[PDB]
């Protein structure tokens, strides 16, 4: 409907997957070459289903900071015959507050979801789930079951991947350019 609209619809068509494990369905966002990243409570395995096809994991990191605290981001490099478009450089250096962000989500349940969140808040750290989490963005939308994975973005940025939410707000894992270092 406008610019921020845009900008997370071309990183939908081009840099998702949909990614099922056996504790469900999920947003996976692709990042560079066969690299791409899910919420760490997805628990991936040795295989993993990738649009349908059954795929080989070929690595997969579950992300903690060097407090050893969770950061509910884990990186799986695919073994998958094509590469992701290279959005590295949409990827912020640093951890910040953000206006104007969208929640775009692509699964089964929710195709072509595009939600405008709104203002976006640095909250750092979250109960989530009874596992302490750092690096957690908020934003004042009532999130669902279901879109944990989705990609949040503004206008040139992927700032992060949905993790939970409490009813009334959504919370969101960081994504930092540093992760992706090859």
């Amino acid at each position: 409907m406008g610019p921020g609209f845009d900008f997370a619809q071309a990183i939908m068509k081009k840099n998702t997957v949909i990614a099922r494990t056996e504790k469900g369905e999920f947003t996976m966002l692709g990042v560079y070459d066969r690299v791409a990243v899910i919420p760490t409570h997805a628990s991936v395995g040795e295989i993993i289903y990738i649009n349908d096809v059954e795929t080989r994991v070929l690595d997969a990191c579950a992300l903690r900071d060097l407090t050893d605290t969770n950061l509910e981001i884990t990186i799986v490099k695919l073994d998958r015959n094509q590469k992701f478009r290279d959005i590295r450089h949409f990827l912020p250096r640093c951890e910040d507050d953000y206006n104007d962000a969208v929640l775009s989500v692509h699964t089964s349940k929710f195709p072509n979801m595009y939600i405008p969140v709104g203002q976006v808040t640095n909250y750092g750290f979250l109960n989530l789930g009874g596992t302490p989490t750092h690096r957690i963005l908020m934003y004042n939308f009532p999130t669902r079951a279901g879109q944990c994975g989705g990609v949040v973005t503004t206008t040139g940025k992927v700032i992060g991947i949905h993790v939970g939410g409490n009813g009334a707000q959504g919370f969101a894992a960081m994504l930092l350019h540093s992760y992706f270092t090859d």
